[PDB]
């Protein structure tokens, strides 16, 4: 190991992009988001210029609450040797997520968990950079006992023990060189959400579809759930542009009650969607299973997970057979540590993982987790695909590289969390240039 | 209606009590809590001197994060006519809990929901005071159609429609005068948690038991789950002091994994506990059902709910038959509005409600909800009891009145949320007298 240094400084800033003024990103539930992030930077006393950068994604308002919670957690990482953190990553994870007082404001959900993901993302970035490897490669090269030492198994040993996790990782060693070669040569298959958004005229939507088809996209998501006639109008346009052999996914962003989701989907089934994403509340495990049993006979699978708050919810979704596609999120769960536990549970249950992405930097982070999944955990692309959105990559130092609608594996050390300091400063809320122009004093 | 005024001001303060230095309040999970609250005060332009006071309870660190989230929600209540809020309480509830951007930092869980409960508590206090009635009486006297108009049924219409809620409330009209007379004459039955805490010597625990027995207590809770031998030592002392005919409840505060909870409880079953509270994660619905099926044959019921984040979790706990006793919390759920939806679901499923209380002012608030439950919803005391803890009532203007281990119904207008301004100022964190002495600058 090349790990060194004591964590000496932490900064956290409220960064907001005015995407609600751009006209893209509206869904049936979040009709006016301003893609934002709590951006964390940690420094060591190593004098090597290597910094750990971390993010968590928000929709604008509430980013200041996340920043507050990052400040509440900061004393746990400050003045700690990085060797001591990475040497007992499970222990450090438990101190952040089960703090005897702070856990009351979660536990492991909402603001406090988003803040925990931002801090832990900065530590994974720092560790991967000191090791001179992208996070996906750090994970791929990790000894299975070392990897399981980073994971907290509390509340999931009833479906996945440490021993079960080791067995999946040992099996994942077989053909790992061939799978890493495959990833470097062709990338991780993606779908586009760039034609999905609510509010587009017919002409606008036809233009976005034509451009995506021309650019090589063959898998498409569409937002639904506010207005059935509008959903039929937009699904008709997309399905006519893309043809019957191309993949169409629908996303209701939690709009419906359980019987309502079945009824609405019975009317949209003519568009032959591969899946219906978030048909109801992200907490309703039994609800997702009820909708899944009703719709799998129509040939429609259920997808959920982007707002699923922790591994206990994912465990029950797998236990209840509530979903056909499990959608991890790099910044909703407890960073790499908790995402690893969910990848391992999904393989244990033989359920495909289709990551959520988009927002501010979710593509940049989550691509590492799913490349690692392919090489070392599931060893398959069957029924698996990574979301992609064409937003805000110009603000990242290491933006995602898409080739033939595929994620090319990041080459640089780190978790691709690092933002351009000029971008951070212009978009800092409330005093950055952009917000002084949009909300003048 | 006597409702008037435009909400003109809102204040929120971080109030913390140093209960970790007192030696009481430790459990197996939260070993050093400082009972605290985000204290909200709203004023109107009515010039009647009536203010709405609200709280949400925390364990100390993280109260400043809740205060931040109250500030994020404040613009929704400021400059609003109280008539417009109480006239469409469902609509106002949806704007606070499904704000198109703020809901991303929950939704309806963690910090953002605790903050929502604090704001909504201040509005219920204000409304009940302008009507010159304690909240329990405001609810009892409310027309059933008016009461259901205060409740958001999203994600629960599959188990409880508006029509189903109306049917339960219409039935609850029968014998309501007789039940209100019963409440005023004898109060709501309570149990004490004052002998429950971890860290007590044998002598100390025997002294607390003897004093509680002398004071008339006959129902006792005990904390368990950190150390089996310590649990056997303390359960033996309590069971020997109180005898076999008195009620003993155990509370593991989420310590265990599912198989571990069954094994640990098989060893404590000799103490004949009525229930085991929070045996595992407050999110694990399927887990609570697994433990319930294993333990109900030993004569031990499962209780949970104090950290259950919203009505969707309670709905699934009822659907899965995961619990024998449902524990509502006045400040974890979305204030009176969401607690009403959970009381109505528990009656629909014929499951007894045993409120959680203690902390800072939870006794003062939750007593209104359970008195209302008895008079207008469940119409029974069978298998039902309210928690009581002897902490911090001297800091409330309207402290709970206990007579013969029973909650005597509050007589004064409001939700009993109002704190003594001298108490708030001395305990304000970080600049109140107490915190300047404990954490000098
Ligand atoms: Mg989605
Ligand atoms: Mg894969
Ligand atoms: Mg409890
Ligand atoms: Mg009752």
């Amino acid at each position: 190991s090349m790990v060194r240094g004591r964590i000496s400084r932490l900064s956290v800033r409220d960064v907001r992009f005015p995407t609600s003024l751009g006209g893209h990103g509206a869904d049936a539930m979040h009709t006016d988001p301003d893609y934002s992030a709590a951006y964390v930077v940690i420094e060591t006393d190593a004098e090597d210029g290597i910094k750990g950068c971390g993010i968590t994604f928000t929709l604008g308002k509430g980013t200041e609450v996340v920043v507050c919670a990052v400040n509440a957690l900061a004393h746990h990482v400050l003045n700690k040797d990085l060797k001591d953190i990475v040497g007992d990553f499970r222990g450090f994870y438990r101190q952040l997520t089960s703090d005897g007082q702070l856990r009351w404001i979660g536990p492991e959900k909402g603001v406090v968990h988003l803040a925990t993901a931002a801090v832990l993302n900065a530590v994974w970035d720092l560790w991967a950079k000191q090791e001179g490897k992208p996070v996906w490669k750090l994970l791929v090269d990790m000894d299975p006992r070392m990897l399981v030492s980073c994971i907290d198994f509390r509340y999931i040993t009833d479906v996945l023990t440490e021993e079960d996790a080791l067995e999946i990782l040992q099996k994942g060693q077989i053909g790992k060189k061939e799978r890493e070669k495959q990833m470097l040569a062709q990338g991780y298959p993606a779908y586009t959400t760039s034609c999905a958004w609510l509010g587009y005229s017919d002409d606008t939507l036809k233009q976005l579809c034509a451009q995506a088809l021309k650019d090589g996209w063959t898998r498409f998501k569409v937002k639904v759930g506010a207005d059935l006639q509008d959903d039929m109008r937009r699904c008709q346009i997309i399905r006519d542009m893309i043809g019957p052999e191309k993949t169409l996914m629908m996303d209701a962003n939690q709009r419906w009650d359980v019987p309502e989701a079945v009824e609405w989907m019975s009317k949209l089934a003519k568009f032959k969607p591969l899946w219906i994403e978030e048909p109801t509340s992200p907490d309703d495990i039994l609800g997702h299973a009820t909708i899944s049993k009703a719709l799998v006979p129509l040939g429609i699978g259920i997808a959920t997970g982007e707002q699923c708050h922790n591994r206990v919810i994912f465990k029950q979704l797998l236990q209840a057979k509530a979903l056909q596609f499990l959608q991890i999120d790099s910044c909703r769960l407890g960073s790499v540590n908790e995402n690893l536990s969910v990848l391992l549970m999904a393989k244990k249950f033989e359920i495909p993982v289709c990551p959520h992405a988009g927002g501010v930097g979710l593509c940049e982070l989550v691509q590492h987790l799913i490349i690692f999944d392919y090489i070392s955990v599931s060893a398959s692309l069957e029924n698996r695909v990574c979301e992609y959105v064409d937003h805000l990559h110009e603000h990242f130092k290491y933006p995602v590289m898409i080739q033939r609608a595929s994620y090319m594996p990041p080459k640089d050390p780190g978790y691709s969390t690092e933002m351009k300091e000029e971008s951070v400063k212009k978009h800092q809320y409330p005093d950055g240039e952009v917000w002084k122009k949009l909300l003048p004093a």
